[PDB]
């Protein structure tokens, strides 16, 4: 319920370091915890709660929703430090979602929802059969919120309480959720929408516009998502010939909620450089919260040379980059310089040496 005395003492230095570069703030907390033998993960989580009014919450949300082991442990502690005892399922989920400047990336949103579902179950074992059941209820409720409150969805076509019960049959660990529980859940979310505050920009390079769908590279990228045995260099000629790829297909609910079409992970088999490419295309449901434009988010991995791989992919589009944002490992200036350098290279390949 409070930060360790040694952390509180250095709160200003930690805050200043974190906002300038999250990694430095996290490292400072870890250094203090090491010196005074303090459990670091719980301390980082407590600091986020304690200093929420002084920290870059977009960065806090990004750290908490990241896939790395440390981050996931901190998120578990962060959510465990919240008190859901006393609240209904919908109210607990509403409180949880309103706590963050929510990431605008599908997998990150998913991890946050999974954290809530696990904590809800831990604190309310009598409601659902298991954590998976809580997760199903959580994402179904999030979809229902859009379904019921998105003006573009005709009243006559919105899900009914009977429809909710029919669709969730067997969703409670093989069994069903109590009918009256679902009727209550439906009414609660219909009567009071969730408060959802998403970040305006995401880490890395984001391409998004009303004409991106006509971009030749975007088209090849979109098709690549459902391709088999195709080298990624057919989409991005710039990259090397030793780049391997894996594609994470989108969960249906994430496609509905955000327009997510999947993430492609590029890995250079020789340099180990890595980069991820997320694709989003708008649909009637996602437009309510994420706009009417397709999006491509490119992020370099932590391994060396990853920045150049990500920059090359971004530079290969004719379409411009709408936003540049620092990642946990790279400052925004480095992303911009790498991208500009790749664009300069392309310019010289097309026009030969600069005239003098």
């Amino acid at each position: 319920g409070a930060s360790h005395p040694e952390i509180e003492k250095a709160q200003r230095e930690i805050i200043e370091a974190f906002n300038a570069k999250p990694k430095n703030g996290i490292n400072k907390i870890k250094e203090i915890c090491e010196q005074y033998k303090i459990s670091p993960n719980e301390e980082i989580a407590e600091f986020f709660h304690q200093q929420r009014k002084n920290l870059d919450l977009e960065a806090v949300g990004d750290y908490l929703s990241s896939p790395e082991a440390e981050n996931q442990q901190v998120l578990k502690a962060f959510t465990s430090q919240m008190n859901f005892n006393g609240q209904s399922f919908v109210e607990g989920l509403r409180t949880f979602l309103k706590t963050f400047k929510l990431p605008g990336e599908a997998q990150k949103i998913d991890r946050l929802v999974q954290s809530f579902s696990g904590a809800y179950f831990q604190q309310n074992p009598d409601v659902v059969s298991n954590a998976d059941a809580a997760y199903l209820l959580a994402f179904q409720t999030i979809m229902l919120n859009t379904d019921l409150h998105n003006p573009s969805i005709p009243e006559k076509n919105k899900m009914t309480v009977d429809g909710l019960k029919r669709n969730l049959r067997g969703g409670n660990n093989g069994g069903d959720f109590d009918a009256k529980f679902l009727e209550e859940l439906y009414s609660e979310i219909k009567a009071k929408p969730f408060e959802l505050n998403f970040v305006k920009t995401s880490p890395g390079y984001e391409l998004t516009s009303t004409t991106l769908n006509k971009d030749s590279t975007f088209k090849k990228l979109d098709s690549f998502l459902h391709s088999t045995d195709v080298n990624i260099n057919t989409v991005f000629p710039g990259i090397g010939d030793n780049v391997k790829t894996t594609v994470d297909q989108p969960k249906s609910w994430l496609s509905f909620f955000t327009g997510y079409k999947g993430t492609i992970t590029l890995t250079d088999n020789k340099t180990s450089a890595q980069a991820t490419i997320q694709v989003y295309t708008p649909n009637i449901f996602s437009k309510w919260l994420f706009g009417e434009q397709p999006r491509v988010i490119i992020q370099p991995g932590q391994t060396k040379e990853s920045i150049d791989l990500a920059a090359k992919a971004a530079a290969d589009f004719s379409s411009p980059v709408k936003n540049f944002k620092a990642t946990y490992d790279y400052e925004v200036g480095d992303l911009i310089k790498a991208y500009d350098n790749q664009k300069k290279l392309i310019t010289i390949e097309r026009n030969l040496a600069l005239k003098a």
